[PDB]
């Protein structure tokens, strides 16, 4: 089951955080593709830069929609008219990550709210804006997390609770999607230390582990989502992604599905609705 | 090390949310029995008044309530300095409130999204950050109550999953903070199975099969994990489940990556708090 | 003496640099006390979205202005439209700035002009066209300046100049109102790191030292003001600003002040 | 350390503002030292009459160069014709100052625009167009400054910005060099109140303090600087220098430091470049 770029030809992609670093990389590659894309992050003139790039690249069409992610207003509207751009939707990625920094934790608890707000809440929201052209096209999202997202590390609490909150939420929905036959897909990225300008700044000589290259991060990110896996691991090692995808979690996922009475909630009005 | 005694809590300071009902209320039961000063808390004034009066009863060194919603994040700040004067300081505090909502499909609820990350998760964020000072004075501990549903996911709850899965993200962090900064508060972790509270036990009903552990048990196992300062203390009823949900691969990478950062430029970096 | 958000209920407020960061959040506790504003800014969309929330937050009224401080012209300009806006000015708070990712000096001498420019000589001619207004109302003047304005920090040489000039400018000119009784007060603002998105990616990776809050630190600027202090000290520790506020150099002004002739002087010598 | 005149004997010496006051002061004593000078300020005949008596008090070299420190081309080409006629620089001495009258403000903007140009820039164009000489020399610079540099006075605003951005840029250039391990000293020069005839005539009967000869004031200067001090009072009393001093400033800029990452910093790669 192996992966070829024409999986994306012609495909309607959304990727969020695209002026810079790994979500810039994304939308190149889908451009090379020759996929439609909608690209979105607060500057205005890095957006153009990145459009215009992506044209001369091949992409089939390329626009972009320029605003913040902590107005949820604008992230329900912004996929409404991302859709009509392309006339629907094929891929959603989640991508755009708050500004953050390496400190202790002192309190800072607006910082832990505007970090949920952005990181997290943003994430849902986007989702569920997009979920009806998603289920339509039986598309996919790409949930962007971090190796942070699935163990602790000192200095990042504000940031490590929101990409918690992501894996809590989007891998209870998977589940849910699973059980109702529903055929989006729900792909959980997990990233190392990539060597984007904004992850070297804020970690040059704190953190001493070796970075990846965003190029090929950004690929393995579409490559993870077009071929529809539960989760992408690019931390830098063969072997780590064994550490951090928990075998146990997955076997009490696997045999607790059993302790449900389907019976009755596959047949239970008062659990479904819709978008 | 060492093996937990009742006398551990005597004469000591205690805050317990979420303490009208449920597990919450036998935890502050069990605290009053072995002669705690405590302050409950809750929304419902009434249910509060008669824990704190079964409390004395119980023989409770003292006992006071606050009633107050956690939504508020003013009333938890607020709540936290009114409890410390109450009872002149605090030895331990106990986060137990929740919001639940009921076991159904996720289909665009992002009002309750919200609202059970506030609830769950922001407030105990400003619970822990009021009542640090206090905490650090009495070198005293913090018990982060959670879920089974907080390690790993389950269909039909993912605003309550997302929430309990940031408390891990964000304590465990703090943890390793408080360790390499030697703050010498400890954070406890508590991982709990389904518990036969009449609560969760309504919102299962005919949906999940699986078992129910006792609450007075649950609430006293969270009182010993707490008091002796353990990272986590899982109530899961079995003894083999815990080590599924442990997660051992993350333990050994946490340990491990330690080793990557520049500490001489982090803890020498340090000459400034709360 | 002590403060109360009703000190700014109607009140005719300035802010500068106001489309994100301290200055954006100026603007909202101002909102919340419903006192009028003028915010700007060079962001005209950014500024529109300020507006907005102002007016859903309880502003008298909320209007914006959108140009660069490095253009003088527009600086005094902007002061005469915004007090047509508002009949009036109660209140200037100078809050914008330029700044440079940390870099250590070699050279870069238009990044030296165009700082003093920006965070300099636009404060001095925004004031200079709003003395008028203020004089009438007995207004103040808030100067917003950081802890680099007071001691010194490697990497920042522009920046520290630019902040340096604002205290001597403005303290002079506080000690002749004072000296001839005008009653317009000039609070100078002494901020420690603050956790704005801008200061964050300055300092990332450089230093890792706790910021503070930018809503509170919005909040003492304005209480400050509002009180006529002549300095507010926000730095994240309630003991380093009396290590900032040199008692030496206080003393040395109080005692100078007698080696004057004001006789020759006060009988002698507007905007 | 203690001075002598012989630590000048061959050096080689730019003196600004020196047609009159301080800093032809400054050229005499550096002329009865053996160095080499050029003096600059507007007056050519002035200038032409201190080079003169420079020659005759026993100078290595003299020569003047006119010309308006207002004009920032004027000031870089300067140093490097300087640099050229004594084939290199050891010591700059940033002296002159745009003349000042005292007034209360009344809103002259261009003065204070006009000040900031010739008391503050200048001194920044200068300075950097003497470094690579500077360098090489291991030389020092004089930044003379004023009490009004360190505390503020009624009726010289203009004057008193401008002095207070000269502490704020080059102690912050010196604490650069420190942490580089650049050899090129700066100090500032702090003065009270001296008898030039200038500053005697504009505070005739305002300022009634007691005024410091020029000539030992000079002198201070230039002992202060080729013993490579941070900073030199030279103010009419021994204590008041210690009020000046700040010593809560020194403290703190000592301890924050060690605040800093300098494992990012000096190896934040391009922190660096050079004049
Ligand atoms: N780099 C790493 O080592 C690393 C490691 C683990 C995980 N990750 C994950 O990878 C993803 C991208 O990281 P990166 O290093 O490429 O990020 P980045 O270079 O710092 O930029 C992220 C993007 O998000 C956008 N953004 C920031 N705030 C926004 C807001 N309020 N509203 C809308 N957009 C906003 C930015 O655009 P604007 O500023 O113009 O708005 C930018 O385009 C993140 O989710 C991150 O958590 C990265
Ligand atoms: N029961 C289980 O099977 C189980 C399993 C895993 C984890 N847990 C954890 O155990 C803890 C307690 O669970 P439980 O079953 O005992 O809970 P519960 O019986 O449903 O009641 C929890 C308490 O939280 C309080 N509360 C709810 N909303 C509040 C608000 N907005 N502000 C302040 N207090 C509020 C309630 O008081 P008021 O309504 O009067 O405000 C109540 O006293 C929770 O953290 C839960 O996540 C339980
Ligand atoms: N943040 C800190 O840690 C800290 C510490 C000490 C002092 N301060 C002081 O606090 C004040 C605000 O800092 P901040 O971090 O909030 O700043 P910020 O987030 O970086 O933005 C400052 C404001 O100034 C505006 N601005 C920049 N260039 C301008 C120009 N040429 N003309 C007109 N407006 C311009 C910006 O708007 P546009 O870009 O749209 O023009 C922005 O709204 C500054 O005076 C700063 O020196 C801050
Ligand atoms: N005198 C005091 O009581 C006192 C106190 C504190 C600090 N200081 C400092 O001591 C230094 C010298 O003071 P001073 O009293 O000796 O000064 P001064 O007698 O008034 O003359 C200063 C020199 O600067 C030159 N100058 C003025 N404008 C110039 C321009 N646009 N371009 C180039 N050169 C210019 C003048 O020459 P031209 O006019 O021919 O150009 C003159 O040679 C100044 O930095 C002053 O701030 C003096």
């Amino acid at each position: 089951e192996k992966f070829r770029p024409e999986m994306l030809q012609g495909k309607k992609v959304i990727v969020t955080g695209a002026s810079k670093g790994i979500g810039r990389e994304i939308a190149y590659h889908l451009a090379k593709m020759g996929a439609h894309v909608v690209v979105t992050a607060r500057s205005k003139e890095a957006l153009q830069k990145v459009v215009a790039r992506c044209l001369e690249l091949g992409a089939a069409s390329a626009h972009y929609i320029a605003g913040s992610m902590e107005d949820m207003t604008f992230a329900e509207e912004f996929v409404a008219e991302a859709g009509n751009l392309m006339g629907g939707l094929d891929m959603l990625i989640l991508n755009h990550v708050l500004y953050n920094r390496l400190t202790f934790f002192h309190g800072e608890i607006d910082n832990v709210r505007k970090s949920m707000e952005v990181n997290f809440h943003s994430f849902v929201v986007l989702s569920v804006a997009a979920m009806p052209m998603l289920m339509q096209s039986q598309g996919s999202i790409a949930v962007v997390s971090s190796v942070a997202g699935k163990i602790t590390y000192p200095l990042i609490a504000p940031y490590s609770a929101s990409k918690f909150a992501l894996d809590g939420f989007f891998s209870t929905l998977r589940s849910e999607f699973l059980v109702n036959k529903v055929n989006v897909s729900i792909t959980l990225c997990i990233l190392g230390l990539i060597d984007t300008e904004t992850a070297i700044k804020a970690t040059s000589g704190i953190y001493l582990g070796p970075a990846s290259p965003k190029e090929e991060c950004a690929l393995e990110i579409i490559k993870g989502t077009a071929l529809r896996q539960d989760e992408m691991y690019y931390v830098g090692s063969r072997w780590v992604p064994y550490l951090l995808g928990n075998p146990g979690r997955k076997i009490m996922e696997e045999l607790s599905a059993a302790e449900y009475n389907w019976d009755n909630v596959l047949s239970n009005e008062k659990l479904y609705g819709r978008w």
